[PDB]
């Protein structure tokens, strides 16, 4: 039993047609008591074919949108105008709750895959979408108002309102496109916009923290991007404050997560993650990851302010190397000098050769 | 079933005599799961006859006090002095938890009606009042201390303490009056102290936001005041972040609230509100309101920071008018030009003639 | 039934050997609904004999550490070094979650007693400790990683890793020692570092508030230290915002706590606290305390920002003395002048002679 592992098939389909799909991960606390810290957050996946449009809608939740694959055009509609953004792979943006938006895949050949992280507040753990369009699955929300309210509001006869706004035009909310100051800070940012925080011949990790990004600061979230070569190992380490929701994007990751529970109580959670699989890494739990193939993953860290990552192996940022000999001698079965010598054997930091010996 | 509607008779009487009453609305989450966002808030109503006093007491909760009808004298007692405020109709003030206060109706002819919004923190969803006076319903809290503690504290014999402080003087906590720097920011503010944000021949809305008021900023609350002429319609719109607790003060309001639930799932909640009735308008839910008579209402918006109200009809702030023709053509059954022409039929903004046609 | 009283024997033993013990108080909300405000907090007690070491570990929770008796050396390990602090009696320090630390009792004769207040966020109401050492009760968390992960991480054969780091060296996590800029603000602070806020011939109270201390500001906690002579009474008073967790350190305290509940509803909770006993004083509840012996207590106030303590007896800060005669006459059975005269009988403030008369 691994209560931290969310396979790709634990996403429920909200909508699917020939043009794309929207899927919603089960609540983090559906099957476990151990993830109450995550009860206000939901994960969605949006996939769309080339030359498609997701129709205008607003969400009741704040959304952090990330392009995992492809390219998008995002339009955010405000009461007095609209903002249009091109999103390339690795671009993220916050969409404030209550902003009507639509999404286009402008590519002629490549699918679009987007991760949406929902931060709920209206009804904690619930995310709702309000589509202007009537479709087979639901009438327009405008159609729920009475005839008298609609005729008065639009100063128009009901039959004109029904024929122009309310009747079903599209089968579904993903459609094919027709065939032949504060502006700067609210803009998309790329996960690889800055130098990687860890980088060697085996792997790289990029990280954007709330301390360095105003959209993330509002949400208390960090975003990271992991790139590893086949055979590389991201050595045992833990996060002091962030709980990381780790999403497999490309490749296969062999994760080992070490936990302490209340039912003594030391547990190895081990899983190989394929594309779309998620594992939650609680703060203070040691974790390591071996690349079974060339891989790319994205991490969404909640409770992110003042997070510090502590390493247990390798040369740099290894907390065990900072214990003085007289105390390491009492802590470990080796002598102080033997512990010190063992911890100096690994000349690499962060990512190492994971080949068996 | 309308889980958002709280009729005036869902207030329970905490105290009533010939001089006035104090009533407490049932918990927002008593009968529904849909209002967990409101579980820390309670609504009270205080009504008193001319020339009456509500006896000194402190609350365990923060209170936002609003005069709906009449005039009051409010006295706030601190350890080193007291502050005295005159409150006229529409005046609001925050009373910090643990401040002993009393309230007078100084008018010789007009009742006093006050709305108290309680923000609980000691015992989430519970509000308690500690009265110094012994009355039929409860002894003074001072009387719960032992004789030895009282005699030592007051350096006085128990019989003097009992005769001067503890014995019952009044039947109840509402009594008749005897017949013949930081001071500036902590002061009462009127809901109509600034120009209305929306104003035409049909209606006005005044709004005070936490961005513009230091007492509201502490609570993350906005306060609004709605005035409409009989026959006027406040057209379909939604709030991006605020959940508004709408209180009918004067007149009859025909509300249409449009919701999305999880048991597809589009619902019209329609009710005519008379004086004292409440309806909760969740953020992102479209809402409209027709005046069945000249009316006045007060709205208490929780989660208020950075709220934006999006209109769905009328000329100004209409988000549907900001969708470009090529996308409105795909969104709606009308052509782009037909949608644009329909949305330009209503020349008014915010409030319109609601007469049936 | 006193749901606010936590006797010393409601601490469960997490670990005990001949060198010391670590104990964990039951959850505040285990046996009552009345302390939901405290569900994220846990109280621990650490006791150790002379010349002992608590082995290196990190916690998943923030810890506020206070020395109740004796002296300690605290070492905080960071990824790039370590900080060493001497803690004397009354010294407090915040240990951020995820910081590996160890604790020494360097005294040759005196036990060390520490109070740890845990502020949980990973799993609300749960605190976990990750020890590097394998002991009888649990293997090292490093031992939960696979052989292949360990050999690759440490670039060393498993047998060397097992013999140097993983095999059991110590029976338990408390061992005997071998026999023959931001640095300033992160440092320990003493509860008696400033003048006492209340001080007379009967008692003293020291208090450190989040407004005056950056470590406490992060946690929204105040810390107080009470010293009273046998026979002294800390007169009836209440806190406007803070809920105080009162810990008996030395001596016997006769507490009277006055509460209002929902099952009219006035209750005296009276108990004599001996060393190690705790009582929770909810905000707005009147409280008084008589010293049955010379005593010292420590109070941990949660929800501490802008707390104000209101006195009900004595000369200074007595809110009842600030009610004008015309209203005290209506509030109390005595005349306005009789109330005023009674409240002036006690010439002392805060602490008074508690001798029976």
């Amino acid at each position: 039993n691994n209560p931290y592992l969310f396979r790709s098939n634990k996403f429920l389909t909200l909508f699917k047609n020939q043009h794309g799909s929207l899927r919603l991960l089960q609540r983090f606390n559906e099957d476990t008591e151990k993830l109450e810290n995550l009860r206000d957050y939901r994960v969605l996946e949006y996939c769309s074919k080339p030359n498609t449009l997701l129709l205008p809608h607003h969400s009741d939740s704040d959304l952090l949108v990330l392009v995992l694959e492809g390219q998008a055009i995002l339009v955010l509609v405000n009461p007095d105008g609209r903002d249009t953004y091109k999103l390339d792979q690795g671009d993220a943006i916050k969409i404030q709750a209550g902003t009507p938006f639509y999404l286009i895949n402008p590519d002629n050949n490549q699918n679009l895959r987007i991760l949406k992280f929902a931060i709920t507040f209206r009804r904690p753990g619930t995310v709702e979408d309000f589509f202007l369009s009537s479709t087979k699955r639901l009438p327009s929300y405008l159609s729920a108002f009475s005839k008298n309210f609609l005729e008065a509001s639009y100063d128009s006869p009901y039959d004109e309102i029904e024929q122009t706004l309310l009747q079903e035009e599209q089968e579904g909310v993903i459609v094919k496109m027709p065939k032949d100051t504060l502006s700067s800070q609210d803009k998309p940012f790329n996960l690889r916009s800055r130098d990687p925080i860890y980088s060697n011949n085996y792997g790289k990790l990029y990280e954007i923290t709330p301390e360095k990004n105003s959209q993330l600061r509002d949400l208390d979230i960090l975003l990271n991007c992991l790139q590893m070569n086949e055979g590389a190992l991201f050595v045992p380490h833990y996060n002091s404050r962030a709980t990381v929701i780790l999403v497999a994007n490309e490749g296969r990751a062999e994760v080992e997560l070490v936990g302490l529970e209340q039912q003594m109580q030391l547990r190895r959670y081990a899983a190989t993650l394929s594309e779309g699989d998620i594992i939650v890494i609680p703060s203070s739990f040691p974790v390591a990851l071996k690349a079974a193939s060339d891989l790319n993953m994205v991490g969404i860290g909640v409770n992110a302010e003042n997070n510090e990552r502590n390493f247990l192996a390798g040369h740099k940022e290894n907390v065990i190397r900072q214990i003085p000999r007289q105390v390491s001698d009492l802590t470990f079965p080796g002598s102080g000098e033997e512990v010190e010598e063992l911890l100096e054997n690994q000349k690499e930091s962060y990512f190492v050769d994971g080949q068996p010996r």
